[PDB]
């Protein structure tokens, strides 16, 4: 940590203020070392311009007489800017302070007088696992990770203590903002920490269990919502009634209608539907409207190609911050699925220019025919919902992503098959060797096993029998790698695959879950609304689409003093269980 | 059956109902003293994977259809009769191509089908083990109970 | 009978010492204990999700080793009787 504030001293000193580098301690140098631990935080208690100007406190400034530099209220200096008694708060900060320095005692002994009781133990787990991930490599990193996960055992503590009183509020709790801590909602922080075990405390279940259906109450079924979404009017009748029906809120079949597509699961199964049905209209319109012209069937499969072209549009103008276009975008985009997904486009627009082009009239349709196997890949990305398949599909995801090597080491392997067996006879680098056989690219084989031997009416036999044993030889080399790299993390994951699977879930869905009730065949309306409003703005400056709320004065100060009282009742108990172990009985 | 539009159909659907009492046949053979223990965890792997055999089965469903892209559908067409995409019987692809009306590149795709065999091989059969490998410890005398 | 119904009591609220305590003079033996055993078992498969659902599954397959305890002790003396204890009703 010192050497990162040495580093983030001098990348941004002055000359003049000192030699060899040391201007001064800012909230320039923190804020440096505390974005590069952090994300879209919030910079603290004196931004640079005119209404809190800290620019040229470095030298001389002018007085009062311009009323435009300085503090302009005080006529006397006194080669110092002054002294603001409280900052915002001691503890908060003096928390940061020490846990980066790597101390046992000191973190607790100044936390157990916090005032903010559950982030401030969150952004410590997170600053301190970014420090573990960062730089120790030996004799320490096992040892103060284990001291993270205890951060995260006792945040788990305080969240079991406030569990057990007032459950109402204790729900509320967790969309802290606290106007200090970068508000993060005290979720995006905490999930920034990686949660091991945070996500799985019960109430939580409760939480995601109820944002995840908006308007849509229990005794609802896996299998019975699936008739209460695609049977439309079935809604309104005997079936699964709401809380709308229930209290009679239901006065209008428009807003019954209403109610139901703002539900964030009818989205999903919504993109579900859609995504296949595009995936049939492009096999409909490349099997039969093989026309250049703009047909029907030609517009039809253009429109919503162009609507999901506009999704991952949307997508990537979010991907980054307001100022770094390229950069963040990019690093994001490097990732191996993203990747695919600039390529699902290129590749479909050099297929459709290519078949434009005269020379590759033919060969186009095959170009673009390729391009339906990467939406193959798509369609199971997405399917993550199901309750006892979708943690396998994690799985799945996880070990393609590992042995997205060794596909490129079993890819580059094979091509010692067909030269091998193509060494008989003479090549054609220069020759007519392309135009029925020759010996690679896509089509027309016929070596399927079925050699064309209807021309003809000690040794001969065993390189012929080793081509088969070198097939089980693929077996031995191969097939292993796979039971071989599934086969270290084989313990306990059918109970703690879950965390992974929550995890997972609510990673996606905290980006995913921006995106519009309206359907795909109701789609114009929205475009109407927002698409052609963009275009009078630089920045889309839309409602952002989350779940915190702002907290009053009153309710904080009625909050915090609870979370305090519970913090007092968990850390009694603490010492009574720090009695219990007989490592206390044996020094005492 | 009974119906005459599907006289002949019936005894093929008829025919199907059969597998269904093979299923019994493993399910009553709880008897044996060291296959019964093993009757007993087959009961338990497959009711784990009756999913995984809708996910094996949904998937196949890109067979069929992506080798038959080569050529224009019959969705209203003269398309049922003889041969036409999917439902029971006279598979001569099995392997068995027909050539005997015959007399850089092109190879690897063909290739490649056999390699995603291979990555059948990957995805799949590494389910099986993987969901053994949850409930492998100390079996052989907790089987038992 | 007291103690039948007071074990029934005891058990649902979730202690160590009283469950015990009330069962050390139960007139039913066996019979009690897997009652117990079974109502606690619901109730740990039914709702607490953290911090006590392996605990008190832990109690309850004690109960269970309880039972055995008490069937091998019954085991050790008057084998005929021992096996027709096993239908008690
Ligand atoms: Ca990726």
């Amino acid at each position: 940590f010192h050497s990162k504030l040495q580093k983030v001293l001098v990348e941004d000193p002055e000359r003049p203020a000192c030699a060899p580098a040391a201007p001064r301690l800012q909230m320039h140098h923190v804020a440096q070392v505390l974005r590069e631990l952090l994300g879209d935080f919030t910079q603290p208690l004196y931004p640079r311009p005119r209404h809190n100007d800290r620019l040229r406190l470095l030298l001389p400034v002018p007085h009062v007489k311009l009323n435009v530099q300085g503090v302009s209220l005080r006529s006397l200096y006194k080669r110092s800017s002054g002294h603001v008694t409280f900052t915002m708060d001691p503890i908060r900060d003096l928390l940061i302070w020490a846990i980066v320095q790597n101390r046992r005692e000191l973190a607790g002994i100044i936390w157990a007088q916090s005032q903010d009781c559950i982030a401030a133990a969150l952004a410590c787990s997170k600053i301190l696992k970014e420090l573990s991930k960062e730089e120790e490599d030996t004799d320490s990193s096992e040892e103060m990770l284990a001291l993270a996960e205890e951060y995260e055992h006792r945040a788990i503590g305080v969240f079991t203590e406030c569990y057990r009183k007032d459950e109402e509020r204790a729900q509320k709790l967790l969309t802290r903002v606290s106007e200090a801590w970068g508000k993060t909602t005290c979720l995006q922080l905490a999930l920034e920490a990686k949660d091991m075990k945070f996500v799985s405390h019960g109430g939580i279940q409760a939480f995601l269990t109820k944002v995840w259906w908006g308007q849509l109450s229990v005794d609802n079924g896996l299998w019975r919502v699936t008739l209460c979404m695609l049977a439309f009017p079935l809604l309104l009748t005997g079936l699964i009634s709401f809380r709308e029906k229930r209290l009679q809120d239901v006065g209008t079949p428009a807003a019954r209608a209403r109610a139901f597509f703002t539900a964030p699961v009818v989205v999903f199964h919504l993109n579900i539907l859609s995504y296949f049905a595009f995936l049939c209209l492009f096999a409909y319109v490349l099997m039969v409207d093989f026309q250049p012209v703009p047909s029907w069937c030609e517009c039809a499969i253009y429109l919503w190609l162009f609507s999901l072209v506009c999704e991952e549009m949307r997508q990537l103008f979010y991907d980054p911050d307001e100022c770094g276009l390229m950069k963040k975008a990019a690093l994001y985009f490097s990732d191996f699925w993203n990747k695919l997904d600039v390529g699902a486009i290129l590749l479909f627009v050099a297929g459709l220019t290519c078949r434009l082009i005269p020379a590759t009239l033919y060969p186009g349709r095959v170009i673009l025919s390729l391009d339906f196997i990467l939406f193959c890949l798509r369609l199971m990305h997405i399917f993550t919902i199901s309750k006892t398949l979708g943690p396998k599909i994690i799985i799945v995801k996880r070990m393609m992503k590992d042995v997205f090597f060794f596909l490129f080491l079993l890819a580059v392997w094979v091509v010692s098959f067909g030269v091998a067996k193509q060494a008989i006879l003479i090549h054609n680098e220069r020759r007519v060797d392309w135009l029925f056989r020759g010996a690679v690219y896509h089509s027309y084989l016929t070596i399927f096993g079925q050699i064309p031997g209807y021309i003809d009416g000690f040794p001969e036999w065993l390189t012929v029998l080793l081509l088969c044993l070198y097939l089980l030889f693929t077996n031995i080399l191969l097939l292993n790698l796979l039971i071989a790299m599934f086969n270290y993390t084989f313990q306990q994951v059918q109970e703690h695959t879950d965390q992974i699977w929550k995890f997972q879930r609510h990673d996606l869905i905290e980006e995913y879950h921006g995106r519009p009730a309206a359907p795909p065949p109701f789609i114009l309306l929205s475009h109407l609304q927002l698409f052609i409003k963009r275009v009078v703005l630089k920045t889309p400056a839309k409602r952002h689409k989350q779940l915190k709320n702002k907290l009053e004065k009153n309710e904080e100060a009625a909050l915090l003093s609870w979370e305090i009282y519970l913090k007092e009742n968990y850390l009694q108990n603490r010492q009574f269980q720090q009695k219990q172990r007989p490592e206390q009985k044996i020094e005492d």
